[PDB]
């Protein structure tokens, strides 16, 4: 029996689209900072959870462990960033991922033309898009205590899809699945991943675990 699934196909806000192009169709060294940004988001997601969790310890029913996991798959050619953070509700997701303007967008783009490093990205509050320095496509699976599991995805081109995730359940948190461009497979090597965590992500306040096949 054929399953059926709803997808909503959104246009990224004009400037988030401009930024995504700029990221994709421009060469930047120091791409590795994409992980730093992704670990940061999770860190922030783990704080929101832990904080709220002292008001409602029942927000931990969905998983008490507060950590980050990195899964590089040499077969899929995916680098998966998993956290047991707070997750996003649909609206958090759509505000976080594309629809709503970001007060740092224009400024960051202006900055990049002036030759700023892609590393500056986080300060402009549009850090997640660095994901696209290395991935052709990016899949975010996410789960918020209040809501259901969502699967967001974009290969860029100006649009993203959001669909309720019928798929591996997570309980709580966000999973960023990076479908690495052909030439960015270095980010599936244990050594490289360990390198960029020690380098840019040392003071994260949660255990981070690297799983290697
Ligand atoms: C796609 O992830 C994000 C993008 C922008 C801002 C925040 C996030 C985010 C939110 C949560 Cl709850 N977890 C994670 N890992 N990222």
């Amino acid at each position: 029996p054929m399953e059926e699934e709803e997808v909503e196909t959104f246009a990224f806000q004009a400037e988030i689209a401009q930024l995504m192009s700029l990221i994709i169709n421009t060469f930047y060294s120091n791409k590795e900072i994409f992980l730093r940004e992704l670990i940061s988001n999770s860190s922030d997601a783990l704080d929101k959870i832990r904080y709220e969790s002292l008001t409602d310890p029942s927000k931990l029913d969905s998983g008490k462990e507060l950590h980050i996991n990195l899964i590089p798959n040499k077969q899929d050619r995916t680098l998966t960033i998993v956290d047991t953070g707070i997750g996003m509700t649909k609206a958090d997701l759509i505000n976080n991922l594309g629809t709503i303007a970001k007060s740092g967008t224009k400024a960051f783009m202006e900055a990049l033309q002036a030759g700023a490093d892609i590393s500056m990205i986080g300060q402009f509050g549009v850090g997640f898009y660095s994901a696209y320095l290395v991935a052709e496509k990016v899949t975010v699976i996410t789960k918020h205590n209040d809501d259901e599991q969502y699967a967001w995805e974009s290969s860029a081109g100006g649009s993203f899809t959001v669909r309720t995730d019928t798929g591996e359940p997570m309980g709580r948190g966000t999973k960023v699945i990076l479908h690495l461009k052909e030439d960015q497979t270095e980010y599936l090597e244990e050594r490289r991943i360990k390198e960029i965590v020690k380098k840019h992500s040392q003071f994260i306040g949660y255990p981070i675990t690297l799983f290697v096949e």
